[PDB]
């Protein structure tokens, strides 16, 4: 609502004034106390805004940093700990399923080295039945690996495959992790293959896999994967649109005109209904390269051309 | 214009009807003529619709294949050379500078081994002063590679650079060609570097480079590239949005929380204006993964979140 936008601004503009140390004081612990009081007053009527909680926690974070740099250690801990309580209150009441704050809180405790504290935050979220954990497992994995090594990440991945709610993105994340961090193509291939087993009918997963393999730059292996995913019967034709496109493109970069036309023919087959009476529309994707088109916009729509 | 569209559809149907050979005749060359006569009358008034020319040119090419597939060589060649003149007529009259047709023409003549003919078409087009040759050179190089070889491709790439109208896309194409075909990273690097001098300010080109390098999976090199791309003044700050997200994503994949936050701080520092009092919206990009967001679309809305 437009009216609420104004409340949020009066609060933020007011908190800003408070942050500009009106007292002209120098006792940082006193400024921070006045600023927090303001945030509190704000949270009483805007407790449903993730940003309010986040910025407040962010403030105690920067504050604690200042008192530390300026020697004061006692208040550096009090404010550091208070920040974490901000996150706790956030997810413990008004925003119980807010992934954004859970992740912020996780990162904050990770920065403070409280790894067990982190583990309990992610798992706390996961234990909430009505949410899509996919993105949660990903963050969790990135944390395990980052702070406890490969083996730790793998355990989180395993916990992810065993959760019925997890979706395909988790396999992509795991496979690439093995490839980028472990520098291990062998396992990358294994996890992708494993995910292809249950998500061979999801174009974004298949495309995700196709893409990883393409960049290895070994023409043959790449062609096999293309054939396998397109010709296994797992991926419906109505959804193979971009796979065909990618395949065409691939044959264009390192193949020959016979490979290209041949593939473009198999696609027309798959969409004998779709691109019917519009072969010219399909022809465009044979020439377009990142924002460059064989025809003008108006000319391009008069062909009935639509692009992914 | 609705009127225009109605007529095309109208004629396409007729032409199509004539293609069904409503009066069952085992005389193809006659079915063809009847269909071509239909096309001809259509091209007489709708010569400005590329699809009509191409589709007609295709039918002939197919009729030439059905006749040649039964022994009748005479008509096979007759209809083949006929298809070619349809392209020839299409670019010589109403669509003098239409890329899709020149490419389709070139491609057709190429499938018939008429390479000199091909070279002529690409050149007749490049010969036209007011057009964007970029995509024309890209296609020419592709042809030059498959038909005459890598040494030939590099030749078209030279002309492409020599031409003051060309845009960055040609460098990306050459660089990747050297990578995907020549399997030569050393040259891919030079071309990309060569190009980087002329287009360090074009986010599209830079992202293309980063992406190529990034997939080579050598951490420190990728990092160095990011630092150069984002650090030299060549890239207008307001157009760095995406590069910074790639950078943050990159660190998120293979680095620790510190480097992640370090890059996030630099991103913010380069956008104080942009995302101000909207720090939370940026935090979103720290977690998002290929279509999975930490918040609900509406929640993302309130944060003033836009996707770079």
């Amino acid at each position: 609502t437009p009216q609420e936008a104004q409340q949020v601004d009066m609060w933020k503009k007011y908190i800003q004034w408070e942050k500009s140390n009106p007292l002209r004081t120098e006792d940082q612990t006193l400024i921070t106390k006045r600023v927090m009081f303001a945030y509190e007053q704000c949270l009483l009527v805007l407790g449903h805004h993730p940003d309010i909680w986040y910025e407040a926690a962010q403030y105690l974070e920067q504050s604690s940093k200042l008192l530390a740099e300026k020697g004061d250690m006692n208040n550096a801990k009090l404010f550091s700990d208070e920040a974490a309580n901000i996150y706790e209150r956030a997810i413990s009441t008004l925003l119980k399923k807010n992934m954004l704050l859970y992740f912020a809180y996780a990162d904050y405790e990770e920065s403070r080295m409280k790894y067990e504290k982190v583990h309990s935050i992610y798992n706390r979220l996961l234990a909430i039945e009505d949410i899509d954990p996919t993105l949660v497992y990903i963050q969790y994995m990135k944390f395990a690996r980052r702070a406890e090594g490969i083996k730790s990440g793998r355990m989180i991945f395993k916990k992810a495959r065993e959760d019925a709610r997890t979706r395909h993105h988790v396999y992509v994340t795991a496979a690439l992790m093995e490839y980028y961090c472990s520098k291990d193509k062998s396992v990358a291939f294994k996890i992708f293959e494993l995910g292809l087993k249950k998500y061979g009918d999801i174009p974004e997963y298949v495309l995700a896999y196709i893409d990883y393999l393409s960049h290895l730059n070994e023409d043959n292996n790449t062609r096999v994967l293309f054939e396998r995913v397109l010709t296994s019967g797992s991926l419906p034709p109505e959804k193979s649109g971009e796979i065909w496109a990618r395949f065409l493109a691939f044959e264009s970069n390192i193949g020959d005109l016979a490979s290209i036309l041949k593939v473009e023919k198999r696609r027309f087959t798959a969409f004998r209904e779709e691109y019917e009476g519009k072969e010219t529309a399909l022809l465009v994707d044979r020439y377009k390269f990142m924002d460059l088109y064989p025809c003008s916009a108006s000319e391009l729509k008069a062909l009935g051309y639509k692009d992914v």
